[PDB]
């Protein structure tokens, strides 16, 4: 009788197709007013010729509330305008799902600076711009009220961002950057009550269905998840997983003496990677 | 006979601190070091570091390339090949900080940090990858290549006031992991060091200070050596007393939906009992 | 704004030691504390006086937590006089330590009654009230139960067959109540409470936080708060396992199986 | 030559199911089994089990003591010593279930379950402990003694509708751990089995067979298991498992300052449950 | 370009089974293989020596090999085989110690000759060949002032790591080889040689080459032996590597799983029973502490 | 009533150090100890045999002991020593194999005699005594139709478990003893005997007072040996137990730490380098998979 996100306003970037479209539908299904951001052209062209307007129509025909947005998330002024338009027209911006992205796959020796710059701009600068925009608004509200406020940012990383992948020096760097951006935002926004997490999204059941992680995004954006921040959560196909990050698996001390590069080979071999045996040691 | 005899190494941001320690260390082991830095002394600081290297019996040349600029980076690598024969080693260390909470941070503060750290390391990596790959295709065999990038704790874990620096140093991990996969077949390795106001050459080589910025420099030198050709795509922490191998993201808890869609109205209990363990499962 | 502003909390055995610390801590954070204790002109009044002199709200209660009728009345006298009972901290207890061959059935029964029956009675009393409110509103309600176990309850201790059984029973009671009250929104956790490391009130802030709206997602957990350290505990788990191949076990072979496959006191040898 | 030749064993609640399986197994390995139960079959069900045991070549006698009653328990142990010489083994299995959600549960439902399971197991343990300790003091040497108590999954983990049964089966673990420590010096062992209407003696391999753990109970009662005490052993279906108990999985220090409840939320999230990230900590 | 082009390898007991597979594999990747074996062929034709038959198989497949009939337990014969390799083939780069026999019986039925003979072929043979090349390699390193090329791969087995009923001799021998391997790794490290141990687990392997994958094929570990002997594996030494059937595994050895201190007072044997039970094996509980 | 009252124990190499400590400890707990040693004393008085001196110390402390001068590497002498134990003392319940020698040298400087001799005393000696009592215990079990009492404690060392420069012979020997111990445990289990291995790590131990603690005392592990030889340890067999200085530790052995499947296709040595790096040693990253 009561949806998870009733009364909330959510921005979903790149929500015209695929994963982002699934997010927009899921958030709207749970009662949120969804700002459907996308720049693409509708294949049919009938209407406004804009794919974001098609997603809004789907949301409204299912009983949900949504408006379209055509902001370039890589552009500072346009992001400010999108956030200003949310507060003035919808009262507040409660949820940001940074999903907008592009790929320019090629081995680095065939990759141009435009291929690199553009992928870094849409993924990292875009997520940084929207995060800063809502952070300023949320912190201003918290300082005025003297209490915590509501805030949800869900960023989007990927397997290549966590592990690298051939042909994706730009895309892997961008999706890795988003993990560090997420961890830092979590620490910076903790005291005012907002959470910042990262999703790794990748009757009938298709393990490749792009919307299979969308209920997790919707739940993370809900009041039930106010205690979860700075986490990387993988929701691909059949499985939901919590990931944890970098950790030492082998450690050795120099005894408070400088390392000797002519001895590090044997130390790396025996004490770090285990490719040589140590022998008896007292 | 030094570990790096005959090798040519580029160290970006080698005028002070950690990079200065690297440049000294590589030159000590026989490499000809290209000391890259843009800073001035109290007189260019890269020239001063070259002089220190030479006074200790080493070989070095200065370079003043902006590592964020594509043409200058490509030109510096061409110069290394034309004047010194080859560029075998790249230590990407140049960086800046513009620390503030995100609500006080300008886009320039963000862009500038991302450019020097990530674009710079990507630019030098592409430049040598192209040279190394061309040599490998012409000879039909593997060639020598070493790239050591620089990440940091904030890049691995985040840190208040460092949305830009943390994003940059995290990106470098993904760049390092990917470059390792791309350069494997021609024989080059790509690793990342996590190294953490007196310059290193001004410290007595006998005393041990846990805050010494050059304590990881021998690790960088060894990774650049012919002994480390089997190590690539690794993140290695060398700070103070300890040398550590790190491994990355992994699942610590996992649950299946039984090949039915997740229900957001049910995920609260599942997150509590099966993921984070804040609620008990009971007998199952 | 206190953590527990507007909340009403009952603390059993709040006249001395750990329980008094809990009562003081909850009242400091805005809760109205029902100070329950039977000791001596009555120690529960003395604790109420301390709470009010510090600016808090407290009332005395002299119910025997082992008695069903008195427990049902105390909860009613909380709902009727104070509006609601949001928090129950089950801390009342006694000890009668002796080796089992020297222990009387009364030493056993009385300890089991105060610790286990007392915590069960108060839990049933608020569960019934809380569940009724959920049925009327059709939504989740507020509820906190914090039970008290101890190291002897988790690991055993010489001379404490009664006390160890009682504190162990409270763990299972806590795990089960968490499952039963999950749907209506109440949580049930267990504290193990044991700058001075021997301070009996060192775990009291942990109880206070568990009783707060910030801890609504934590239930069925055992939390150790002793001295310098705060620890989350997890329970029984297999450390060695062997299969019989879907054939019955043979007691004349279990010795070798226990040694090689369970406890590791004998080697297995090469096994294909 | 049976494992339990010359031994006398008491099994409480041995008229049906798990307890009947234990009674059969102990007698199969040579023990004289005291088959205790209060139930009816025609005749008393404990007599029926004695007849089954004897028909298989074993030795057994029936007993109708209410194990929740102190005087009857003391009499049963006295009867064992006077008629059979000694009581070497006690398998505490008698129990009942009164499953209900707590709000529908009566005090009698709670009291009766606690009485039969915990008080009964405590009463028989105290009775034999007194006898065994008296024999050890007279001879100045260690004596033979085995107590096997019965817990269950609900006792270790809880289960909806079983506040009484879960409390009882949890209590038995602490009773077992404590009795092991108290009886160690005289040489007796105390362990706990977790064993999980077709009777066992009329039954191939069925994972739901109530007697599948009975051989484990028999071995624990044998001279081969004198070095094992205070253990919880799970024997369900195909698997035999050794369990270990409560342990810290996350720990944090207050720096020798009092905890602050207004700061504990952030500490619980980052240092205990891991719902928030810690960030870099040098 | 083969992995082992230009290398010379000695494989002991290479006339049949696992060792024959090693000899075939090393030759396939470019090594000149010294096929050592004492056994005779079934036909008796030619020289009657099975090692010559393996050489013929190697050569018809385009490889290089020579036969050797040295008793690896004999000091003088082993020293001669290594000298022959240096004088006729230039150098000895690789030694695969595989020769062995079994004399299975429970110890109470076993003669000392059965014990001695198994220890002699397995352990003394591996020690003798290792010493002979170690002397050559160290002399070459002193002459050149540089590291030299060197590979020793010994052969252990499951019985050597865990024991097996009826194999006191074979288990002792294959365990000794692990300690021998660990020590040789430490002794030869400075000149650059590596020493590892393979745990590899009728129809000869060359008659099964194009055959369908069989998990019981004894030659499935030979590519692992070939790679360990290659220039690519110069950073791996003192390791025990199991290559059986479908799986390739790295093993690690002895380690403490339980530890207790006496508080700098002597142990009391009348108190060790409870300590063993509660603090070492965990058969008794500790209680609250 | 001592732990070992009524038991008869043989300790080989019990004239000095660790073996002497074992002999003293077993006798202190009630055992009649056969003090075996070949060495001479400093005085040369009377028999001039150091084993006779240890017997005197044991008897002067109120214990029971007899001397023995058997060469444990010699089959005839070992079988006779076990016969003498049965005929003169009734039975041999406990064998502590401690006799050994060291001939440390890098392998290239080591003679075959240095290798053979160390292998003979350590491994052949321990195999010989074990076989002798196994025959006695097994015959006694067949006659009685019941299990019998039997304890064998062998001696390994850190070099046997991990290798050590200059000890190819000693490391192989002490490693062989682990496999010997694991196997004997399996072979003697059914008749009730246990076989374990101790890793124990100039003033003789009896020249120290029973109340001082020296972390270098060679007798610090002797109470552990006595407990393993006692009726309380009948459920422990095939174990390796380290008792050095302050610590008592249970060790466990070889196990896989990394594993990879070939997909039921033969390994390719030209692909194993990348597999070793990414899937076994972790020296290269795998990337997204």
């Amino acid at each position: 009788m009561t949806g998870l996100l009733d009364g909330k306003v959510a921005l979903v970037t790149g929500a015209g197709h695929g994963i982002g479209r699934g997010h927009a539908l899921e958030l709207a299904k749970h009662g949120a007013t969804v700002i459907v951001n996308d720049l693409g052209t509708s294949l049919s062209g009938e209407g406004t010729g804009k794919v974001a307007d098609e997603v809004v129509t789907v949301i409204e025909s299912r009983g949900g509330k949504a408006v379209s947005d055509f902001s370039d998330v890589g552009d500072e002024e346009q992001v400010d305008l999108a956030v200003e338009r949310a507060y003035s027209q919808l009262g507040r911006l409660d949820i940001v799902v940074n999903n907008a992205g592009i790929v320019r796959d090629k081995a680095i020796w065939n990759m141009t600076v435009d291929d690199f710059d553009l992928v870094m701009r849409v993924h990292v600068r875009g997520s940084w711009l929207t995060s800063r925009a809502v952070a300023r608004k949320w912190r201003a509200e918290s300082k005025e009220s003297g209490a915590k406020v509501y805030g949800r940012i869900i960023n989007t990383t990927s397997g290549a961002g966590l592990h690298g992948h051939f042909g994706q020096t730009n895309y892997s760097a961008a999706k890795a950057a988003i993990v560090g951006l997420t961890q830092t935002l979590s620490l910076e926004l903790a005291s005012i009550g907002a959470t910042v997490n990262a999703i790794s999204p990748g009757d009938e059941f298709d393990p490749k269905d792009p919307s299979l992680g969308s209920p997790v995004v919707a739940w993370l954006a809900s009041p039930e998840a106010g205690h979860i921040s700075g986490q990387v959560i993988r929701a691909i196909g059949e499985h939901l997983q919590l990931l944890k990050g970098w950790h030492p698996v082998a450690s050795v001390s120099n005894g408070q003496k400088r390392w000797d590069a002519n001895k590090l080979g044997a130390i790396m071999a025996a004490d770090i990677f285990g490719t040589r045996n140590t022998g008896l040691r007292l």
